DNA sequence: ACCAAACAACCCACCCA
DNA sequence: ACCAAACAACCCACCCA
């Protein structure tokens, strides 16, 4: 009795998000680094979306997952009421979870020619295929499809934010998804100055993704053909 | 604990529409009836949003009489599981039904008539198509009709390119058709052999009221006489 | 055994033969006793919240109260349900509308009292939000009404000029216009009348043409200081 | 009968002032409210709507942090049209006052200012990218229900309804509540004519905004626009 | 083939912030 | 900060008067 009929809280963040994606990586590696390999990377990015929603679903404030052998504890910021916690710069999510993979990927890969061989063999992100990259299109490009590789913009040669733009101009992306990768780093460089200081090599990036089948793939070239025998610009 | 994520697997698909067709009439053909299959396809969308509402993998439908037990795939949770050959999707369903209507339509007049009379297929009519334009055409409007492309005398083939030409629709939707054969030929082949037929069709669909359905010649002359097209 | 979901439609088999005057008698030959200006009036300013409380309702048939006017209606709003067969005795929300569009129109007709008093109490909000009111006339004003196209020789053809403008002004999509352009004028057919009775029809739509429209609701003043910063009300 | 419908008398034009309810509702409620509270009234303010409009209830008694406040429900189209007294408060009516609040507040002095600004969002304005920075009558002009309080807001509010239909292509009829809200003691009629230059004034203060969707900074915009993206 | 638009009163959506 | 987008394989939209 005497009940408000709704009640109300705060969301009061971030303050500063002085959150280092480079500090959160190396963390995360001395933290789960026994237990990551090509496999357990290739089930979680087949099972990402599966785990958000999962994730939307549930209502703990810390959720313990689990691909392959590979057991992470998350913070869930997908219900409404969890994420009112603001998210610590130690904390995992699966948007971090996703970039610190990628990440893995590309280190691994450069582990040796065995590792390589697993990494390409096993592998595979959906986001990029969709588009019609393959590994063969280079290690950077491929690995810039997965969620949270804008986190690692020099690594993977400005693609995450070439990937964005592309996405932008031919598929229709609302803007907003852009705002992640544009307070990003670029090694050293503020957003600030590479945003000014590195407009050519961001364009050489934007050629690079502008030479993949995109919205043409999967479409056999007799598909394509045969299409733009009906008038239909595929 | 506490929650878990696992590998599927890469494999290729060996299902034929055919052999698909011929088993589903010896399981379920006792049942099928005009009745039955005019109510399919005027509550195919509700039952899709069902479908989409429930959690459930394999789900007992009933349409007048006819009662079959359907995979669901329309469920985020659901669209990962693996569809054998000899499963049933509501896409597959509704092809199959279609496919029924043809023939049923070829043993006789009283079959023939019956299913004109009784069966609605709301994605013909929403065009201005209706029974009288042709049998093929009109089936083709039904979902999974693309997987008899010969029966339906590339029809689907023809009314998904003018979806993109006058709709504006995405070119991803027509992956399905682009990969669906025709009778034993492959895409790779009908594509450059049977690009005569494919126009005819073209054309034929292109005949049609489309978006200036549910309007007369002269509704459309009258509107025209007050600065409105359509 | 049992099945999840279960269906069977079935709606038209064939065609509705539905006659909007003979509906009309029967609905006042039924009703009438409780039909008056406030009954009426409530009705027109309920309109819209009886609409979404059907869509609300899982009654087939809904019984509804507008003063002390009580009827029953065919609930045809759910998406589930929406079977319909609609009898041509039944009673919709739509056709009720029209009825009481109708029942104005003959009551104001009785006199000068009964004008005022229908004149007094009855507000169409969809006339008014273009900025008709009665004094621009009553078939004009009673045409705003949903469901006065079942009417219209009565209201001279207005409903369809109000749609035509509705189309062409504000961008009303074309199919909405499909059931005016089925009525019948009197005796004539649409196949007939869309020839034959043109004059009456550019009348109308000029008639509706001098309406304020969107330039509804402000004032003189307003629409100055709004001009002065490049909107035009 | 299942449902049943009544009169909905005609019914007489406004006699609200909003100075006074304003008074009213600080003399009722301003032990309770504090940058907190506001803070997430603003962060809540559609989701206590959402809710609003799902509830059935006649009066309802919302709670924003330690603020509870008695609240007339119009939100549902079946009771969007119950009475509303001139001392009774409503979503807007809410909002409207404690952006006023957070005015005076801001005017108590320096510490009290620090306070608001680094606690209160108003999510509006800053998806039009402004700040505090930009000025206080301009950022929480962007309060639903500033309106009501032209004269303290400098004509913000109706600069940046303006600004709405003619870069954004609002409905032009959202204007018209603005357009009977008062000046001081000016009514619309009047301060349509008498005050057009201070208005204009907002009007150029308001379209220097990035209005991006943003925060995007000019380098932002710049460097996208090299990629043949606007905004 | 029955539903978008909605008097007067102020209200009805934009809302990562 | 996030709700959009997701290999291979398969239905993801449009929807009678």
């Amino acid at each position: 009795s005497t009940g408000p009929d709704f009640i109300y809280d705060d969301r009061p963040a971030a303050v500063s998000s002085t959150f280092n994606p480079e500090k959160g990586y190396m963390d995360f590696i001395t933290a789960y680094g026994k237990n990551i390999n090509a496999d357990n990377v290739r089930i979680f990015f087949l099972n990402h979306k599966k785990a958000k929603d999962s994730l939307k679903g549930s209502p703990k404030v810390e959720v313990d997952l689990q691909f392959g052998t590979l057991r992470v504890k998350v913070v869930n910021n997908h219900n409404p009421r969890n994420r009112d916690n603001p998210v610590a710069d130690n904390a995992i999510t699966l948007h971090r979870l996703s970039g610190y993979l990628a990440k893995w990927c590309f280190d691994e890969i450069d582990h040796g020619q065995i590792e390589e061989a697993e990494v390409k063999s096993k592998v595979v992100i959906p986001l990029a295929e969709a588009k019609g990259c393959k590994w063969g299109d280079g290690v950077a490009l491929y690995l810039a499809f997965a969620p949270g590789a804008e986190m690692f913009l020099k690594d993977f040669e400005f693609y995450p934010l070439a990937i964005d733009i592309q996405r932008v101009v031919k598929d229709g992306m609302d803007i907003t998804f852009m705002r992640k990768v544009l307070k990003q780093r670029y090694g050293t460089k503020t957003a600030d100055d590479w945003m000014i200081s590195e407009v050519t090599a961001i364009q050489s990036a934007v050629k690079v993704v502008a030479k993949l089948p995109w919205a043409k793939a999967g479409f056999t070239a007799a598909a394509k053909n045969f299409l733009a025998k009906f008038n239909i610009s595929v």
